[PDB]
């Protein structure tokens, strides 16, 4: 009734203009095919920078998903409000969008003020909506939070994440929303589970733990080929995350599942060749 | 001026709904972005028989070749005329389709009379378009004759494509055009080269053979991976062809280049797995 069923998804489509051989493309539309993407109510995308891309992905989910945001920090324009450091003179955007099923009764975007370099170059932050489904109100934050950096000086990918977590749970409690109706939050948060950081988070964000389900890591160099050939010998993380503020109204017995459906890869056009016919 | 650059292919589009996990959808998607259909000017496609995939192919190519016709034998909308055994009552449609970069002034679609089971509950038969390049008219046949099939009464395979053929070199031969002005006629005639009916063809068709380049089978099974999970221990055929009526204009040098592109794949949407979220 006034429980849905998200997706969260960092989609690693950096600007197609810096980083050109990654199928950003081709990827967005692999994605739209996808069947995790099928049958939720309210999807939330991350590293959703680049602007073709980008389209090209909350296109093909249109469909199904007809209520969306911009994304996070790219325009002021398509939003109901803008607040904090928001720039026009950055580099990035936050690459964070809302689609949903279900109709958009208010967006906001929120430039988080805090920001480490290589990073900080950009809109990164966290976007709002307020949702209207079967009468009641329910309320969904997408969000991106700052990155492990190596320029970041030591320590402060933490310190900053912190400051950017209150930033949003602030942002939730100024906004003075009715206790009995949900508010989720959710996206790559970029903290590793079972850490220090990790109790930290809960914390600062204001929600509770959950129940996990499926794959334990969610970014898993591993068995991923993308992860993989970044960093071969690198360790599993399990970044991306669906909470529920936890002084507003909890749904039933909220599950994350991390899912790892791959495209199939075809290796041939066809069971023919093509024929080209010209005259030398 | 009047000689064009061709490509046919056979894309094995088999319907989305009796065959379902052939990615025939990602697949046209591969071809959209393949670079062998680049830089033509005209294209024959064959077994293109679903709905959905075969929009999706002939969208994606519809940027380069934006003349397009409707799918032979799926309806009889779109088609300037509709001539030989044409039905509404059948399981699939003759798959062929011809897109083109130049505008057709005409396109004709004719369903086969003769047809031997299973590919006869279908309007196999041949899509005829005149195309005007540069103020001069130019003819392209796309055809997909009667495959060889195990139902088939023994030895009507071949009876029933020499019916199918004459069908075209009469239709041809009927349709007054004119010597000066070259028609090709192409796609995959289910006549592998060098054997007893390959004589027969050149005959029935009203052709002459071409010149070959390149890889000498279009149906390879040990270097075609669709082929070969179909047909593990089965010996290549050249069944794709394209070539010219002897009785009108002829190309400089007429050639036929299978070409052997394979499309390099993408296996994972993004280094980051996607998190589904819900209330169980
Ligand atoms: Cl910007």
């Amino acid at each position: 009734d006034t429980d849905l069923k998200l997706v969260s998804h960092n989609v690693y489509m950096l600007s197609t203009v810096l980083y050109p051989n990654w199928g950003q493309y081709k990827r967005a539309d692999l994605i739209g095919q996808s069947s995790y993407i099928k049958n939720n109510d309210v999807v939330i995308f991350n590293e959703a920078f680049d602007n073709g891309a980008s389209d090209k992905l909350l296109s093909n989910v249109k469909k199904e998903y007809p209520y969306q945001t911009p994304v996070l920090g790219r325009s002021q324009s398509g939003w109901d409000k803008t607040e904090g450091s928001y720039s026009s003179t950055v580099a990035e955007d936050g690459g964070v969008a809302i689609v949903s099923k279900y109709p958009i009764k208010e967006k906001i975007q929120h430039v988080f003020k805090s920001g480490c370099g290589f990073d900080n170059d950009s809109n990164k932050g966290f976007v709002y909506t307020k949702i209207e489904k079967n009468g009641k109100n329910v309320h969904v934050i997408g969000t991106h939070t700052q990155s492990e950096d190596s320029r970041c000086g030591a320590g402060h990918d933490r310190k900053i994440r912190a400051e950017q977590m209150k930033e949003i749970s602030d942002f939730v409690k100024k906004k003075n929303i009715p206790k009995d109706e949900t508010v989720y939050i959710g996206g790559d948060l970029n903290v590793n589970k079972g850490t220090p950081e990790f109790k930290d988070m809960l914390k600062n964000l204001n929600v509770n733990d959950v129940l996990y389900a499926g794959h334990n890591s969610t970014w898993d160099p591993q068995s991923n080929s993308i992860a993989k050939y970044n960093y071969p010998n690198g360790k599993p993380e399990h970044l991306d995350y669906i909470f529920t503020d936890k002084d507003h109204k909890q749904p039933k017995q909220l599950v994350n599942e991390v899912v790892t459906e791959k495209p199939k890869p075809w290796n041939d056009f066809s069971d023919h060749y093509p024929i080209k016919a010209y005259s030398k």
